[PDB]
């Protein structure tokens, strides 16, 4: 066989119900080689991750039918090949125990969010969901 | 084989506490009261799991997790302090990768759980 070279292109999914952060992340993650699934409630990022392989999903803390915590939780059970970010502005510590203690997170992200921070951890985030899918 | 855990805190009275705590489970205990000791008994001893408090003398516990994250991948790490500081526990996820994080004051049994769960996690990583 050939020289392994690419894999199918990364997808993300982003989950927020606030336009301005699914703007922003939008306008950052656009011209990267990406494809991108936007979610606006827990619910349809469920049905998403149903529907297809997602590689990275990166949601708010707070969202309408359970926040995002819960949300990551779920989703570490339910689709463990798929990475997992929190990105929030709250700096309530019990909403961050829980994305680490039940979401299990890989990274954390802050509202605001410097870009070149936010572009290295899903870097380092897309590096380890391949090195993790090598394994299982 | 026996599951090896390493506790770290700047306080005598802290790990007394856990050593009371999980001398009666099936655990071979070590402790630590800064970074220097915890590298020293890392280098010296087979070591599952690290419980670090966020305050130490010197070398930090983001920043011992982190160093530990680096040089000994295999062991799963907890960061356990009374700090409730985002700037700690970010740098403890990102750089840490830690796998849980508890408040001091400790509960029993979700500390407990924790080690299970901590242990069944490093077993199959």
């Amino acid at each position: 066989l050939n020289v392994a070279t690419v894999t199918r292109r990364p997808e993300i999914l982003l989950v927020d119900s606030q336009e301005v952060i699914l703007q922003r992340l939008q306008q950052l993650l656009s011209p990267l080689p990406y494809t991108l699934h936007f979610a606006r409630d827990a619910t349809q990022a469920l049905q998403l991750l149903a529907s297809r392989e997602v590689d990275l999903v990166i949601s708010a803390a707070h969202l309408p039918q359970m926040d995002g915590p819960t949300l990551l939780a779920r989703i570490h059970q339910q689709y463990p090949s798929t990475t997992r970010i929190l990105l929030t502005g709250d700096p309530d510590l019990k909403l961050i125990a829980k994305a680490i203690n039940e979401g299990e997170i890989y990274r954390y992200l802050s509202k605001p969010w410097d870009d070149q921070e936010l572009l290295l951890a899903l870097r380092q985030a897309l590096e380890h969901q391949h090195s993790e899918r090598e394994r299982l």
